[PDB]
RNA sequence: AAUGGGUAAUUAUAGCGAGCUAGAAAGCCAAAG
């Protein structure tokens, strides 16, 4: 908590500090437990739901205001079953394809060999990154809704 | 007693039965670019 202290108060709430505060959950709160009275939900980390959650909460404002809803009081709080029903979440993905034809492109007789190696599976890595978080400002999102990200 | 003859046994016995050092190096290539 001193940690959190410490560099919550010298700090702005915008988009160019949007991305500092997830690590600040994701190295500190990382293995925090999330509502420890219960019988089921033990393994949820307060980094990781915090994450879900602030995920989702941005889908729906994302979901309505694209609908032209206003009032958050009928269509959340009493049509919850309906909403519950409701399909209002996309779940995209995508696929890098062609990525050990790109790496392993190496052959006898390369003049870099391992340095371009280590290059290009480094090279991907920040183009499946670069995806992601070009995609989520071409949309009004960010690295939330990400829930994963590995080799494309 | 003379005289005629040799007869049987053993045919090697007990051990050691290989030990240690070396078990692929240097180039090409790759690296250095
Ligand atoms: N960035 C990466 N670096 C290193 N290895 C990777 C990377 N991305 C994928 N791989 C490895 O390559 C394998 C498959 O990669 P590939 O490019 O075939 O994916 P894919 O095109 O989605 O395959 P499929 O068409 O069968 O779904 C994975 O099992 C993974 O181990």
């Amino acid at each position: 908590a001193t940690r959190i202290k410490n560099e919550l108060a010298e700090f702005e709430f915008n988009q160019v500090q949007i991305d500092s505060l997830l690590n600040l959950f994701e190295a500190t709160l990382s293995f925090v437990p999330s509502s420890t009275n219960t019988k089921e939900i033990a393994d949820i980390s307060l980094a990781d739901h915090s994450r879900l959650t602030a995920a989702f909460a941005l889908a729906i404002y994302d979901y309505l205001e694209d609908k032209g809803r206003h009032n958050y009081k009928e269509d959340l709080f009493t049509k919850v079953s309906a909403f519950y029903e409701e399909e209002a979440f996309l779940l995209a993905s995508f696929d890098l394809s062609g990525i050990q034809d790109f790496i392993y492109n190496i052959n006898i007789a390369t003049n870099g060999a391992a340095k371009q190696l280590k290059a290009r599976s480094l090279y991907l890595d920040f183009m499946s990154e670069y995806i992601a978080d070009s995609l989520l400002d071409k949309l009004g999102l960010n690295r939330a809704n990400m829930l994963y990200v590995g080799g494309g």
